[PDB]
């Protein structure tokens, strides 16, 4: 492992929701929530050996916090991750997940071309249980900025993107439930796809220390902070190609 290129630096925002219900309205609580998530979310990355053997070391880094104290104004019929309507349904405490990332996509990609990834943490209570969404790892994206030509948007955006809600039916969810949810969400942008049932090494019983990190399905048993040897598999085929091309040294 390449110490001069073993980070991904990540632009993290917080949006205004994210800034007065976590934040308590303070720059200061706001950044040290995140701060801290990310650096036990590190520990996870830094710590797992890819290959099972000493190809460990990988992590993540916060390069800037960009914090969003009030909503973005929009002219009507505009949209913007920030703005403090829902989208589409202003009726809903939530954006429609999947919306809410192209938008965030949308309205970063300048920042998000200088960073391996950029991460929105938000708070808003996305239907069904729904706690994040990523790009990569899915049956393009993750890792590095990665174009994508957005006919609607015109212009290009870039697929290095991920989010994470600390907010889930109607209550804000325990900081050990966050660190699984952007460990998972992260995961996908390192390549990782879900673990599947059909291979009990990648997802096991209860008895056998539960799921891991990766699985569909959302952290008191040993395996939920790990990532499962599928994990590590896919995340291993890119890593070091990605990280010859956008990680960093460690700060
Ligand atoms: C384990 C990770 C965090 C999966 C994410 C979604 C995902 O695949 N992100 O990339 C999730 O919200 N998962 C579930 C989840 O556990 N949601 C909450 C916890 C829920 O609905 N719980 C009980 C529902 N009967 C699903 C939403 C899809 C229901
Ligand atoms: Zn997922």
């Amino acid at each position: 492992p390449d110490p001069m290129k073993n980070t991904c630096k990540l632009l993290v925002v917080a949006d205004h929701r994210f800034y007065r219900y976590m934040g308590r309205g303070e720059e200061s609580t706001t950044t040290n929530y995140l701060i801290e998530l990310i650096d036990r979310v590190d520990d996870i990355y830094r710590n797992t050996a890819w290959d099972n053997a000493g190809f460990k070391g990988y992590g993540i880094q916060i390069e800037q916090i960009r914090i969003l104290k009030s909503p973005q104004e929009v002219k009507p019929g505009e949209k913007h991750y920030n703005m403090a309507k829902s989208y589409p349904n202003e009726e809903k405490d939530a954006w429609d997940v999947k919306m809410l990332l192209e938008q965030f996509s949308f309205d970063i990609a300048e920042e998000a071309s200088k960073v391996c990834l950029a991460h929105l943490f938000t708070y808003q209570d996305f239907d069904m249980g729904t706690l994040g969404l990523a790009y990569g790892g899915s049956p393009h994206g993750g890792v590095c900025p990665k174009a994508y030509y957005s006919p609607v948007g015109k212009k290009n955006i870039y697929l290095n993107s991920g989010l994470t809600s600390t907010k889930n039916y109607g209550k804000t969810i325990l900081t050990k439930e966050a660190d699984l949810v952007t460990t998972h969400e992260l995961g996908h942008n390192f390549g990782a796809e879900h673990d599947p049932d059909g291979l009990a090494e990648c997802a096991p019983n209860e008895d056998q220390g539960g799921k891991y990190v990766m699985y569909p399905i959302a952290g008191d048993h040993e395996n939920n902070k790990m990532f499962s040897q599928c994990s590590k598999q896919s995340i291993y085929k890119t890593i070091e190609s990605k990280a010859q091309e956008c990680f960093q040294e460690r700060s």
